[PDB]
């Protein structure tokens, strides 16, 4: 079952849980290369009632730190915002909950606006067909296939 967080038949009880960060897509590259502010490795997701606790590390020189954030509902259905070098709001434009789930970011930091797109898996990894289908929405968004990245491998966090 696939459904997006706009939709009508969106379940997002059904997000919670352990998750992993597989790719990561932004118009503005620097965003999400290393040391990047949002090159963040996605590991939990807690769902409450009207909130959405995501739970990252960051990671700087082979080495893990803990972030934490709560996304709160807006008044947009299925969108979230939460305050994180400058403000973001996203959504989740598609996912069939126990294997992908893509999520859409808008951030603004007074003044510039940069979009991001992100592609979790339940698992470490995803198939080739879910990757591409999350490169053609990158892509429908504007973002440069060259500002794809995919973290598959990213075996960070190891000192």
């Amino acid at each position: 079952e696939e459904a997006s967080s706009t939709g009508r038949n969106f379940n997002v009880e059904k997000i919670n849980g352990e998750w992993h960060t597989i790719i990561l897509a932004s118009d503005k590259r620097e965003k999400i290369e290393d040391n990047g502010n949002f090159r963040l490795f996605l590991e939990q997701i807690h769902v409450l009632e009207n909130s959405l606790v995501l739970k990252f590390h960051t990671v700087r020189d082979e080495e893990c730190s803990e972030l934490s954030m709560v996304a709160d509902k807006t008044e947009k259905a299925g969108e979230y915002s939460v305050t994180y070098d400058g403000f973001n709001t996203f959504t989740i434009p598609k996912t069939d909950y126990d294997n992908f789930l893509m999520a859409h970011l808008i951030n603004e930091k007074d003044g510039e606006t940069f979009q991001l797109m992100g592609l979790y898996g339940r698992e470490p990894d995803l198939s080739s067909d879910i990757k591409e289908r999350f490169a053609q929405l990158c892509e429908e968004h504007g973002i440069l296939r060259e500002n794809i990245i995919d973290l598959s491998n990213a075996n960070r966090c190891l000192q």
